[PDB]
């Protein structure tokens, strides 16, 4: 067995979606039985993705292992079942701490440390890392072909082609073939150009791909096909289209897997892609719709709730229902009030980091408990959950977080040694999959179906045991705790119609199949909720 | 005085409009009071636009001195008063003709022919004689950068800059800034790549513009200016519009001009372009509607009958009137008959060449004429009104041309040798602005306000004369005749609303800012007739 | 059978003998067993070569059918054995003529004469037609890379290697590798941008050419290897040697040819290289040396008798005898006189035209004829050997010919048309092979073993037989004579140890593996004469 690989690149202009095609791509492949899997390599000087915004990137996905990656690795779940990993997805700054760190502790020994060959050698052989025991493993190049930000990757792929050879490498090219309305047709210019430029670094695609807002006319395919060297079935087009779900359906149509795997010489049996039609079909045809109202911050791009947004889709999958996001910010809830959050069948508040109006999401929190609308709380949601009833419910004035203001007074939510009461008496982050100890009374024990579950985190401070006893106590339901430490790790309202929070995060293991639990529960009852309130 | 010059080139794709914004400007440079002319230069192997079809590229246009050119030349007359000629248009064909001659010859005495020298010198050679005793010459490049199709003119270009100095030159360069509606943004990358292959030639970009279907914020103007070497004043952007006449006080607006005249060292009076804001202000506020069906060939291309379609907007200019055109194929009123004609205020029959559907076209000028609905004739229209007239109130069964019928037996057209009756008893091409002498107590001599005319020709055969007694006896005005053989340039029916019909070419003679008689009363008979018909 | 084709290229700098390359690559095909054919593109305007003077481009190759042709053409003459016609050689230049004169005759029907497709079109179709029939066609594209002057060129090729299909195609390039002695080590970075230009037009490299004036070391093969994505085995050194008859040899030992069949599925057999091996070892092991002088007008650029000197060679080589040739200047004759003929073995008078130093010529004609020193004139050379016997022997006063003077009074030569006597009694170009009498009792008859002959030729005037009675019958033998009007061809002098001269131009039949009868008679009389004189 002897590992394929096909790179992924893109010119013209960014934002033609190299994950959503790739992710696509190994969905079919993976439905013809074959061992796909696929990285991304990232043209950024940051090594961490924790170390920016999420405003700046959107959602910083979290893998199993705790590694803080792209959020393209999130999709890359959503298609495959192959697991992501943190050698899944590197950046250029990572390279650099490496091979400068070799460098101090002399494993160059005395010899000049050059992009080629030294950080060339750090990207392939992290390639060949990650590909290793795989069929086929595609490799998704960031960046824009032509800029200088990732042309020691296209370097370093240049080399391996000739290393494994052709019979063992695709290369995979996106372009944009533009409307230009004026003249009432499409352009193949850029196209032509983009092309050049891949060959000018010595890189000759095999299949492209043609973005648009239309489908591409046969004549306008081979035209691109004469000037760019390949065979016109290998020029693949691929229109706009309202939901990523579609596209495996449109390649399959294209025949490209079959292309792929002729190349490879391959005997790949028939894609099954029916999964993805049910899910098609569902999303296309719901039975209703559901308003549903999001309380937070980074707002002003959805990216970075991406994968919360995801996840409220697939609860309503599986419930065949139409799930309307309203935008909220906190501030605004903050400045406004509870005005902002009428009209709504059901509220969700997700995670994040910032004080800014939390307070507000709290008066949300506050709003959505007393007014019996469905919930869902999500890490800094469940915080300020607990914080709405412990401070109006469980009467502890103040209550707060240390993280933002230390001397709380009933600090409910404090770092594990943080932990203290109102007398002042005492006693990092957690990440990836840890395994969570569900109440078997509980509702989402339920949901699950199961004992525990094991669900993704991130956070750093925890629900205060000093107090705990006093909200717990005051009419709460911890619908379970973690294991060592017995954790809050989920809360229910005891007569609320549908009141849930946690700390994990539920959304990264959300998938458009298999749907989610506690996202068919809240969206289900919001939806209830709705017919209770008509 | 000492010429400047303004070389206009544009990449990305095609179809941005170079000819446009360089009439635009040179518009405004008038309007500074600067002796403003302009070229272009096509990357054709063509020798003369007379061997391709109007399909293929639209209306040829034809200028004063008889010349036949590309439809741009036409473009530039509605934009300055300055006259086109020979010397203003050219092909890559023409100089390999002009310079292979020279070889020839012996010219080059024993020499290698090269591009460079020798191609590049034909082209300087050229230039300089156009732009001679002018203030300001632009030139626009045909073909799209990075194409070698006109990589040639390109250099030869770059000589010029440095044989004259950059304190005589500008580069103007036309983008594409396409809005991506699937990331809610446009992108300027397709740009940044443009420059970098000019750059690439030996061109430094000094004034960019920036097409798109939207105005581009200065936030991406600055980004451009960046990556280009360009200052951010010079960086214009050119959003869609729905009138080319209004450019001319968008590039004001921005401040292009006085950008122009201070590299230029040239003290410019401020632009008078209220001309083109009277037009405007009429443009966009017309009294009345009428609809104009046109009866042709190649209507599946607007741009065959271009010249013609701004000829009738400038008559609707003048009389405050919204101008509908009905794209009417003569063959389909030769298939499915008349009933197409219905519905129409008037009716127009162009010119050209080929039979095709003529017969339907002899059907419409029958229809206009028989039911006194606002007809005018143009060219072969005319010959087609002479036929349909000849053959049912003349009697002249079977009237045609001898250039589709060698015995007709009623050739109402024919070359002046091959002039001859029904009896068999007789007895090269007409280009450019000839003077017309009208008939004192016709229509059009009214119109014009004058004895005389001079109006552009192009066309061989000739109204017969043997045979013409018998048609105009029976009943037609002859509103105007030639020079030295008194050729039937114009007729007018004695009883028909407005029927006019010519030889002569008034669609190149029109502009937005004078219109042109023919076109007003066609237009206003258009109106009368509408409201009669109510 | 299926045609196979190799495309020449080179890049770096100009003058790395890509013709050589080529043939010598043919030779060994040729060995090889295969139908071994070649072309080349030249990227000038100029249509025909007679157009530019012997200064410009050196000695124009004379093909068997009378074509005129680059000088390259008769260099693969001296490999291998097919031959050349109208067919293998054209220029840009040709290519625009014949396109628009299809043009003017409609045959685009009113379509755009573009480059793409229709300039291509032609060149396509001029390569497919010169390779038909053949097995392996090798193609040597003129120009350098990079430059525009031949980038039309290599868009059709690519294009055609595309249609046809990689398995019918290799792409070989020539590079430079130089020495840089203050360095003291060769430098590759040039050959990996040119390689990169190749790229960016849609050209990948196969096999690579090292051009140096040393043997590149396999580290820096591999190094280009590497950086080009060619195998190792296909980066071939070329080192600079001190005859191109040892290029066959070096092409072998690196295995070359062998790649090549193995690329084209042949089943070649061993390459036979014995014969170049045996014309090798009698070139470095002559017994003997002669001085050759030869007087003329080109000689300030030794490849405007180029042909001639390596005519000289292949008679050197028969004779196992050095060859040195002394570059005379006929106007120098005139101006120092015949002191400069001293110290020679023999006298050679070159073909051309032009009047310059024709008497100085004369006046070395009469030298070597008096003093009886081997003397060898060829076409312009009998002209004047003409006129020197004439005037001198003949008594000829003034004998001249009509091509410089109008009124000789004794024209011994002149257009067939212009024969006339000295009393003014009288009564195109003559190209290619054409048969030739010879007298049977003559020399030459002799020395090429027949009764007639066949021999190339490229002028247009004639003995003047009017007066040539008065000059034969004086004492000199007319050695052979044409076809029809038995136009003389041959002349030898009756008393002269070594005298001939002649119309024909047999430095186009000489080879260096058959030599050349008269060649081998002319230096071997040198040799003769030298020990005469010892
Ligand atoms: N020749 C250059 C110039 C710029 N860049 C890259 O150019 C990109 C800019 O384009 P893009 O990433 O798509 O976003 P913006 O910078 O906002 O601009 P745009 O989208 O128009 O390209 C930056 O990422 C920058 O790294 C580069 O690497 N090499
Ligand atoms: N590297 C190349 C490739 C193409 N062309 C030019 O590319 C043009 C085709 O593009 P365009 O004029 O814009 O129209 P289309 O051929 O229909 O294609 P498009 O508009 O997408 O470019 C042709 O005129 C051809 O001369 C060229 O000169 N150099
Ligand atoms: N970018 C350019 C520059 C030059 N030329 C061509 O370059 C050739 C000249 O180069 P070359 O043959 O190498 O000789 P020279 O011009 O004398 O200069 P050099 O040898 O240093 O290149 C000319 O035919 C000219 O038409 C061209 O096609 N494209
Ligand atoms: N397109 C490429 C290819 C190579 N290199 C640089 O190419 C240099 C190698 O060339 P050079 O420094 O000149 O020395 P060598 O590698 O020995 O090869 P050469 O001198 O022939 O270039 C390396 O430093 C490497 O960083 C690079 O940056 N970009
Ligand atoms: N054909 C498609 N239909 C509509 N939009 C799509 C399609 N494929 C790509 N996209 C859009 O591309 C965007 C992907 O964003 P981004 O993560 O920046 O892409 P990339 O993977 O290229 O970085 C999404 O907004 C998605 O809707
Ligand atoms: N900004 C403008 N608004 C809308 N379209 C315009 C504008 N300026 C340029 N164009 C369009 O450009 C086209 C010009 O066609 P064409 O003659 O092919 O352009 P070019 O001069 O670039 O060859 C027209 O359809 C015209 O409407
Ligand atoms: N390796 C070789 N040894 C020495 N010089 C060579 C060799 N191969 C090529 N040449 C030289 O190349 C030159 C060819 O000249 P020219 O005809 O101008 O080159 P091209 O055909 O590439 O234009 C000759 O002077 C010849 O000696």
């Amino acid at each position: 067995m002897t590992t394929n690989y096909i790179f992924v690149t893109g010119g013209v202009v960014s934002s033609l979606g190299k994950g959503i095609a790739a992710a696509s791509l190994a969905a079919i492949l993976e439905a013809r039985g074959l061992n796909v899997t696929i990285m991304k390599l990232d043209p950024y000087i940051n090594v961490d993705p924790g170390t920016m915004s999420p405003i700046q990137h959107g959602e910083v996905f979290v893998t199993e292992d705790g590694a803080e990656t792209d959020l393209d690795l999130g999709h890359y779940e959503r298609f495959i079942r192959t697991k992501m990993s943190r050698r899944n997805n590197f950046t250029t700054g990572r390279i650099y701490s490496d091979v400068l760190r070799k460098e101090r502790r002399g494993d160059y020994l005395g010899a000049t440390v050059q992009v080629i060959p030294h950080i060339t050698n750090a990207i392939k052989e992290r390639v060949l890392e990650g590909g290793e025991g795989h069929d086929v493993v595609l490799v998704e190049i960031g960046g824009t072909v032509g800029d200088i930000e990732s042309l020691p990757f296209l370097e370093a792929i240049r080399q391996m082609a000739v290393e494994i050879g052709r019979e063992h490498t695709l290369f995979m090219h996106l372009t944009l073939v533009p409307y230009m309305a004026a003249s009432g047709e499409v352009k193949t210019k850029p196209t032509q150009h983009s092309v050049k430029e891949l060959l000018s670094i010595g890189i000759q695609p095999d299949i492209l791909i043609c973005r648009s807002d239309r489908a591409v006319p046969a004549n306008e395919r081979a035209k691109i096909a004469l000037f760019c060297n390949v065979p016109e079935k290998a020029v693949i087009s691929l229109k706009d289209v309202d939901s990523i779900y579609k596209i495996p359906g449109l390649l399959k149509s294209q025949g490209l897997d079959d292309y792929i795997c002729k190349r490879f010489s391959l005997n790949c049996p028939e894609a099954n892609l029916s999964e993805w039609e049910q899910v098609i079909f569902e999303e296309a045809n719901p039975v209703s719709e559901v308003t549903i109202g999001m309380v937070g911050k980074y707002i002003e791009l959805p990216d970075a709730y991406k994968s919360v947004i995801e996840a409220l889709k697939h609860g309503g999958l599986k419930n065949r229902v139409s799930v309307n996001i309203k935008l909220i910010d906190s501030q605004d809830v903050e400045t406004r009030g509870v005005e902002i959050l009428k009209g709504l069948d059901a509220i969700l508040v997700p995670g994040g980091f910032g004080y800014r109006g939390v307070e507000g999401m709290i008066t949300t929190a506050r709003f959505a408990r007393e007014n019996n609308i469905p919930y869902l709380g999500i890490c800094l949601g469940m915080q300020v959950a607990l914080i709405d009833y412990a401070r109006h419910v469980a009467n502890m004035e103040n209550a707060n977080s240390t993280e933002f203001v230390p001397d709380c007074k009933y600090p409910v939510v404090a770092l594990i040694t943080e932990w203290r009461d109102e007398n002042g008496n005492v006693e990092t982050m957690r990440l990836g999959a840890q395994q969570c100890q569900l109440v078997d009374d509980s509702l989402v024990r339920q949901l699950y179906n199961a004992p525990t579950i094991v669900e993704r985190h991130r956070h750093r401070y925890e629900v205060n045991n000093m107090l705990l006893k006093q909200i717990e106590d005051a009419g709460l339901r911890v619908a379970g705790r973690s294991g060592d430490d017995q954790l809050v790790e989920i809360i229910e309202v005891p007569n609320h119609p549908w009141f849930v929070a946690c700390q994990f995060h539920p959304e990264f293991t959300s998938t458009p199949r298999d749907g989610h639990p506690l996202f068919a529960g809240f969206v289900k009852a919001a939806s209830e909720f709705q017919k209770r309130q008509a």
